[PDB]
């Protein structure tokens, strides 16, 4: 499938897909064991105390809404790290099992962040923050380009997000460039909603984050200071009825702003005369971007409007949490905002508990009908209710 190597946390390092790495945090970090599960995608089974050294403490503060959960010990043992890795891999395979999921992951892999790191406007150069440093046998580090990192949560165990390292001048997630995305996520816990008490399928939560990743990799994310209190980026990602709270005129304004940023990238490509890096042919990197941005006898690049509009709508309207819900054939909350306040400990790793094809709604069993697999009372053995953080 999507992840052809069924990695174990204990597997020895090989420096190609199982290696100790440093993320571009801009601080001195100890190297952590990471796993390249697919091309351009790594998984770090560690609590996220690296992406933002300011939030390196796993102690609790309580956050009113959404619901929160704190454990300072979760994801500290090798066995938890193994289960985390297997849990994330299973969810990647669950997403990939769908046509929409297969599409989104392919779009993510092609979404290489733009080589806009040079001082000279005619020179292409990778931006350091879009790379990881991979340890070699002699202790030196080699720079590796990547699109996506799945990382364990920071202090609030159930606070999941798609974040990335910024630039001093450039707004990478809003200028068309894109930047490497870090998703804080855990397959080991889920949220309950009401419709009757049901649990959110973690593949839906993961697909949600990969939708933000998709936007941010293509540099088309909606500024987080554009709200409704809910950001347009969040409404768009969730989709369904909630996405329609973004008016037609704001939607056209964004569509046009990004046709223009894609125009600027196509021109930067056309003016490029040089390239930094050893294994980095100028024509190879022009083709990477040509493939990513779906650009159109002389080598001069252009933005086809019908291709742009198709690609833009692909990322912003087809890749939505709502459509993944329809594809996974599961039950999910009706609106993005949800104040139910119910957290459940889960184990989706065993086939007896959760499968790539049915999720918790196992076929040919009492759980296949009426989303009983997601019913926290019917399938009570699959969901251990935890105490919500209060103080
Ligand atoms: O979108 C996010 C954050 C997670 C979204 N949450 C929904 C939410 C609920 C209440 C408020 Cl005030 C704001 C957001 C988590 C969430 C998911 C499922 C459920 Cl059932 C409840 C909460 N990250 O990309
Ligand atoms: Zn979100």
């Amino acid at each position: 499938g999507f992840v052809n190597k069924q990695f174990n946390y204990k597997d020895p390092v090989n420096g190609v897909d199982i290696a100790y790495i440093k993320i571009p945090n801009a601080g001195q970090m100890q190297p952590v064991k990471a796993f390249k599960i697919h091309n351009k995608i790594w998984v770090i089974p560690e609590r996220d105390t690296f992406t933002n050294p300011e939030e390196g403490d796993l102690n609790p503060p309580a956050k009113q809404v959404p619901v929160s959960y704190y454990d300072s010990t979760y994801l500290s043992t090798d066995n938890e790290k193994d289960n985390y890795l297997k849990g994330v891999t299973k969810l990647f395979e669950r997403i990939y099992s769908t046509d929409l999921g297969r599409m989104l992951l392919t779009s993510i892999v092609r979404g290489i962040p733009f080589w806009g790191g040079s001082t000279i406007d005619t020179e292409l150069k990778v931006i350091d923050t879009n790379c990881i440093n991979v340890i070699q046998p002699d202790g030196s580090y080699r720079s590796e380009e990547l699109n996506l990192v799945i990382i364990g949560p920071s202090a609030d165990i159930i606070q999941f997000e798609c974040k990335s390292f910024g630039h001093e001048v450039l707004n990478l997630t809003r200028n068309g460039y894109g930047s490497t995305q870090y998703i804080r996520f855990s397959p080991d816990f889920t949220f309950g909603f009401e419709e009757g008490k049901f649990a959110t399928d973690p593949a839906v939560t993961l697909a949600h984050e990969l939708i933000h990743a998709g936007h941010r990799l293509y540099g088309i994310a909606i500024n987080p200071n554009r709200v409704f209190e809910v950001s347009f980026e969040e409404l768009r990602t969730f989709g369904g009825h909630d996405a329609k709270f973004i008016d037609s005129l704001q939607e056209n304004e964004f569509r046009l702003y990004y046709y223009n940023k894609f125009k600027d990238i196509a021109s930067t490509l056309n003016k490029a005369k040089s390239i930094v890096g050893t294994t980095a042919s100028l024509q190879y990197m022009k083709n990477v971007f040509k493939e990513k941005y779906l650009l159109s006898t002389s080598g001069k690049f252009s933005v086809d409007k019908l291709k742009f509009d198709k690609l833009y709508k692909m990322l912003t309207e087809i890749y939505t949490e709502d459509n993944f819900v329809k594809f996974f054939k599961v039950l999910n909350r009706k609106t993005y905002l949800n104040f139910d306040k119910a957290v459940f400990k889960i184990n989706i790793v065993p086939k007896v508990n959760y499968t790539i094809y049915d999720g918790f709604n196992l076929r040919n069993t009492n759980l296949a009908a009426n989303f009983n697999g997601q019913n926290t009372e019917i399938n009570n053995m699959n969901f251990t209710k935890l105490k919500n953080f209060t103080g």
